[PDB]
């Protein structure tokens, strides 16, 4: 009812950093509580989106804001290297528990389920799709199958080596074939996100920087440690 | 009590980013249990100290984790801008809640109690003190008085218009005067917080950009909004 369409949404969120609230696994901070507090505080410093991991965590988080809901599962899989929402199962649950937008693994690679029936799972629940890719033949797939949005989240974490810099060749490609493209992955400052924004990204997704205090944590002391290890 | 040397803890800060866990006031965040969990989770990020507002903070704080906490108690008061540890009854209650440095407002303004007087009680208390600066005048009053850190907290808080850029001059000057320098406002990136290591700083304290969930996010939508209205 809050988005009658996906163009909707597109006008709802050009030039909108979207939170993705995923804290460390394993640290104090990811916890339901901390979670739903970090949500309503980035929805009240002006955040028109969130990106949400778990289906316990949609609905708690759903109950507390207004904003849309991108939702996913994270899995480890014995079989497969697909860890974003791999089951149609996942699927019936962030659907259930008020996701907006459920976003998944959109790449070729082995897995317990097709991509196809992920992306038709989606569809069918009325929920928006959101295809997480790695390359832009993933997207193409993606937007042949009918899916609204296509972020460049897995680029540069399906092979050897994670490149720092985001991928920002991906993000230009995808929007210039007409995609509702998202900005995802390694837009590590506002700068950053900016210029996937100027390089024709609707959105960019933000995690680490925003919600992982320890990575920030260590991005500081990784600097300021080599400085004083170069003043010495 | 505290039993290290001064010679110690600077040897122990050399090249650190000091955390400093001050939420945004009345943000779902600025809890004492998602305090103590912040805390914690930057002690297992490699963090090696943190500034804490608050007796009941500290205290929750101290009993959480190793690293030493630099104790303050921030109070908005009638007759006097001083907010820093305004008087003798708050540095008694930040020794006795675990503080191993104790920092306080060391500008020359109208203020309940004197700046000798709060610096002689920190000393009695057998905390360090660190004198949180506006000008290089106030760490030249707090190294006559053998205040033991001198800190740049205060540059541009006391007159009308906020700088955005750090002060980095007052941090050279205070480095260049044999003073414990600690580097301490605006410093709002990994680069710049290593810029005031480069600069003369001991150490650098950042708040906002790693514990103000608010600021951050309006820093990106800042710049994802300005790029999105650039392109329409």
């Amino acid at each position: 009812k809050n988005f009658l369409n996906i163009e909707e949404l597109k006008r709802f969120l050009n030039g909108q950093t979207v939170v993705s609230i995923q804290p460390v696994t394993g640290s104090p901070l990811d916890k339901t509580d901390f979670i739903v507090a970090m949500a309503i505080a980035v929805e009240q410093a002006g955040a028109k989106a969130l990106r949400i991991e778990g289906v316990s965590n949609v609905a708690a988080v759903s109950a507390a804001v207004t904003i849309p809901i991108i939702g996913i599962v994270k899995r480890d899989l014995p079989d497969s290297p697909v860890r974003i929402t791999p089951f149609v199962s996942d699927v019936d649950g962030l659907a259930n528990a008020g996701a907006t937008v459920i976003a998944f693994d959109a790449t070729n690679r082995t897995r317990p389920e097709s991509r196809e029936r992920i992306a038709q799972a989606i569809k069918n629940t009325g929920c928006f799709a959101m295809a997480d890719c790695s390359t832009f033949e993933d997207g193409l797939w993606a937007n042949s199958q009918g899916v609204e949005i296509v972020g460049s989240t897995l680029s540069g974490y399906v092979g050897d080596i994670e490149p720092t810099v985001p991928d920002f060749q991906l993000v230009k490609a995808f929007s210039e074939a007409g995609f509702f493209t998202m900005a995802e992955g390694r837009y590590n400052t506002p700068e950053l996100a900016a210029k996937a924004i100027e390089s024709g990204a609707v959105a960019v997704t933000v995690g680490s920087a925003l919600t992982r205090l320890e990575v920030v944590t260590q991005w500081f002391n990784n600097a300021t440690q080599a400085a004083g290890e170069r003043k010495c």
